């Protein structure tokens, strides 16, 4: 269809925030491989496991694919919420990334 | 009633973004006449046609009046959407302004 | 549960905006006592009356307690709205604080 | 020259913030006439006195003209500061507007 | 050294804004190939020419490489400015991209 | 003097960001005691050590007091920088907090 730049600005800002937090983690005790390609951010942990954060423009969503599964987030009333459970994006990502890093990594707005 | 400054801040920011993009277009190949008076932004293209972007505070809306018609936008879940079709504001305005300028003008958040 | 940092960032920003406006009022003709403790902002007016603005994280709300009563606000479609009447936050607070100060204090996004 | 949209976005946001605060004041005890024309905001107080807030793009400035005089503000290190005294914009405007309204009006970021 | 997330948030936001504007241009009369890889945004115009916008973290800069040359921008007093001429980022990019597209493309904050 | 609300909005936003990150850390493996009183944020780690982040309005600064010492930050060209070394705020705080928690805590804009 037509690009929705209001959606893209918000969704791209999520990818960027995630990348900055990983950069900080990598300054310290972490070694997470990070790749940003198009609208896809791929994190590869030291144990070889992965988390991908990406855009789904057709539903104006941001998605996570992690060891725990695949989760979809829509921006509703000021924040990104899991379309099934309502769980807020950064809290879920923190949970999944901490599981996979074996060392806390704290994502926060 | 009482002024809703949260609405006004968002709606005024739309008018301002539209004006900046037109200013840039006017630095280049365009000659669009721009007038900002109160909460009304009037664009007059070289062919004499017009687009008006204005506020409708009673419904917390931003409106377009263009050759294509009159469209009303409400801020829902992080963006300005056409109250009838759901089309996002800047994508619609891009379409209408490009029709009337005869040369692409690209509005974007 | 888990801290919702997207909610907290927005709600904390309300407390901060309220405090800045009171600081400005206090530079001039006002003498409002202000206390910020945790997620609770307490305003004590010259006549001894009070307004408290605080967070209610379980419902992702910001609350007012004032002479006029207790009001609850949720962030819906870009702004903080009274969960019962729909009244926008800063307009309501302006009303209540002006009643209690006996001199206009203007809160605005 | 060429329009500086980064400057214009910041400077226009000042005009908009000033207008919202006046709108709130006008909901209450004030009757300030407000006119926004192009990049010029004219406030006319009940006593007939005036304050104008406007843009000066050639120096990327925002200016005040008030009873107290004419003051020029540049954005330096995160805020708008008087080019002669360093006084921050909203604090100065609060001072001047309160003088002219005869009733406190509190401008705040 | 250590990742500067305040710099990265601002610089990444430039890349994202540029990409959104190109997306809009591509909805209309343009066909610009866009690739985002790491902190590098590559635009390939219909005539085969290129513009790259990328990060230079060691000096907290954003760079352009275009037909017109290589330009470096630092964030100073609220905006991205050419380190040699002071020209603001989006105005320069508009100039270079319009040269290379042969059809106006308007970048704006 | 007069309250500088442009400074206060930026400085308060630092305190709020720090608090949100600690809240997230506390959802996981951490137990950091957090107290926000006025413009002072006190963090008490499990080993009894402390970090305080607070405002210094007279110089428009944000300060850290940590085991490593006392550091002062001013907002210059888009970010908070150590007035002696130029080190950016969140990178320094990450370093100090990680030292004192004994488990990485990642602060990021
Ligand atoms: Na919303
Ligand atoms: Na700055």
């Amino acid at each position: 269809s037509m690009s929705d730049t209001e959606y893209l600005a918000r969704a791209e800002a999520v990818l960027a925030a995630v990348e900055r937090t990983v950069d900080v983690a990598n300054d310290g005790d972490h070694d997470i491989d990070l790749e940003r390609n198009g609208s896809v951010l791929t994190l590869t942990f030291e144990n070889g496991s992965k988390i991908i954060v990406n855009l789904q423009p057709p539903m104006k969503e941001v998605w996570i694919a992690a060891k725990a599964g695949g989760f979809h987030y829509r921006f509703i009333d000021g924040e990104w919420r899991d379309t099934r459970t309502g769980t807020e994006f950064f809290s879920a990502l923190t949970d999944y990334a901490t599981q996979q890093a074996g060392l806390p990594i704290t994502f926060s707005a």
